[PDB]
DNA sequence: GCGGTAGCCG
DNA sequence: CGGCTACCGC
C-alpha cells in the first residue's frame, strides 16, 4: 500500500511536536506540507531526517512555504510555477517513488473585492495551464495542497451564508473545478461522497469542532490510474484536538500499489 | 515544617508551566513571585485554585507585578509602599499562616549614571523607612523578593567587572545593607554562608550554569525568631534547564515551624 | 486565535 | 535569549 498526506502546519517550527510523532505513528510515504514560515536556512531538516524522512522544502522568511517528507529520496525536485510571478514559497513539486508529486499553498485571497482576490483567480488560471502542460494523465500523479477553495456546498458547513468568501466564492470555485477536470480525482469524495468532513476551523470560533463550524479546503487530487487504486481517505482529528494544534488536519489517502 | 519560597517568573501567563508543576512537587506553603507582567483582571488565578492554591496579586500591562500564593488563606492584604509613587505592582504584602510576608520586586536601576537609580536608592530608602514602621522583629515576618542587589561578593561571578553594575554599586548594597541591619537575616547565608550559590543567570549568557556566571540578588529575609528556626535554603537548578524557563530560579527557606 | 515580523530591554 | 509593545495575515 502507499500513503500520501497532505496538511497546513501553521508554521513548522512551531509545529514539530505535532508533525514529527505524527509521522511515526502513521508511517506515511509522502506528506505534504503548506504554511511552514520558514527561510530555506532555517528549515528543521533535520528534525525529519532523526525518524527517517527525507524532506525538501520552498519558503521565505515569515509567511507560506511549503515542503515534502518521504521516506524515499526525492528526485527532480522543482519550485513554483514555471511563469512570473514564480510563487517558488508555493508550490513544490518532485518524483517520489515513482510518484509526481504536485504540492500547492494557493493564495487565500483575502476578500473579493481585493487585489489579492484577482491574483488568487490569476493562479489558478496559472496553475491550470501549468498541469495541463506538464502532468501525465495516464501516469500516476498527485496534486495535493491547501487549495483554498471549498468546491462544493458539503465542503463548507454554512454554504447559504459563504457566498463572498475568498474560499467559496462562484470565481474562485468555478476556476479550481476547471484544473479538475483535466482528469484529476477528489478522492477523498471517491470514499466519502457528500459527507461533512472538514480539514480547518478556524482559531477564533468558539467550540468550532464542536458545533462543526469547519471547512474543507485541502484536498489530494490523483490522476485517474491512481484514483482508481484509492481504497480510503480521510481527515485525522486527533492533531487538531492536541496541545498547541494547527487550525488544519492532516487529510490521508491509501493506495493499493 | 514550613516552606517558604521566592521566584521572579519573567512573566507569569508565559510560566505557568514551570511555576503549577513546580507548586504540585514542592508544596511550599507559600511562593512569593516577581516580573509576573500581568494586569490584576488578566492574572491566572485558576490556575493557582486548581492546584488547591489561594493567590493574591498586584499588577499593570507588561512590567513589573508582584503576587503571593498560599495554601493558608492571605490576610489584610495591602499592595505598594505607604508613600507616593506607591508602585502598588512593586510590593504584595499578606498575613499568611500567621506569619508578615513582605514581597518587594525592587528597581533594577537601569544604569550608575541614570535618573532610573536614583530612582531605586530612594525606593530603598522609603522601604526601610516602611519596614522599621511596619515590621515587628519580635513578630514571625519574612521579605523576600527580587531585590536586584547583590550585597556582598559571594553573590556575583566577577566582583572587579561589576563594580559599576546597578545589581553590585556600592550605593545600592548599602541602601540594602542599611535594611537588613533592621534585624532580617539572610537565611541563605544562615545555611550557606561561604557557598557560591546563584538565583539568576542570563538568557544571554551561552553556558552560565557550568561557567559559574550567575548573580544572587533573590533573598529571603527573616526576623530573629522565625530565622532562628531555618533548618534549609538552597536554589532549585533544575527549572533554570527546562524548557522555556525563567531567568531566574525559585530561592527556598525551611523553617522548623 | 495564533502563527509570523520588527525594535526595545536586561 | 526571551519577555515586552506593536503590527500583519489568514
Amino acid at each position: 500500500m502507499l500513503k500520501i498526506a497532505t496538511f497546513n502546519v501553521n508554521s513548522i517550527r512551531s509545529r514539530l511536536h505535532i508533525v514529527i510523532p505524527w509521522l511515526k505513528e502513521n508511517k506515511p510515504d509522502i506528506l505534504c506540507m503548506q504554511e511552514t514560515k520558514v527561510e530555506n536556512r532555517k528549515f528543521p531538516e533535520a528534525d525529519f531526517h532523526r525518524i527517517g524522512y527525507h524532506v525538501v522544502f520552498s519558503g521565505s522568511k515569515g509567511r507560506n512555504g511549503v515542503a515534502i517528507a518521504s521516506l524515499e529520496e526525492p528526485e527532480d525536485v522543482s519550485f513554483g510555477l514555471d511563469s512570473e510571478p514564480k510563487d517558488e514559497d508555493r508550490l513544490i513539486r518532485a518524483k517520489i517513488a515513482g510518484i509526481d508529486v504536485i504540492n500547492t499553498y494557493v493564495p487565500q485571497g483575502f476578500k473579493i473585492d481585493s487585489e489579492k482576490y484577482q491574483y488568487k483567480l490569476q493562479w489558478l488560471e496559472r496553475l491550470y495551464h501549468y498541469l495541463q502542460k506538464t502532468v501525465d494523465f495516464r501516469s500516476f500523479a498527485v496534486w495535493c495542497g491547501d487549495m483554498n477553495v471549498a468546491p462544493e456546498p458539503i465542503d463548507v458547513h454554512s454554504p447559504d451564508k459563504l457566498k463572498n468568501h475568498v474560499c467559496f466564492h462562484e470565481d474562485a470555485r468555478r476556476a479550481y473545478k476547471k484544473i479538475l477536470e483535466l482528469g484529476f480525482v477528489d478522492v477523498l469524495r471517491k470514499i466519502h461522497p457528500n459527507e461533512r468532513i472538514y480539514t480547518f476551523y478556524d482559531y477564533r470560533v468558539k467550540g468550532a469542532i464542536e458545533r462543526g463550524l469547519g471547512w474543507r479546503g485541502d484536498a489530494i487530487l490523483a490522476t485517474p490510474p491512481l484514483a482508481e487504486r484509492c481504497v480510503d481517505c480521510y481527515a485525522d482529528i486527533k492533531p487538531r484536538l492536541a496541545e498547541k494544534p494547527s487550525d488544519h488536519l492532516p487529510l490521508v489517502a491509501v493506495f493499493d500499489v
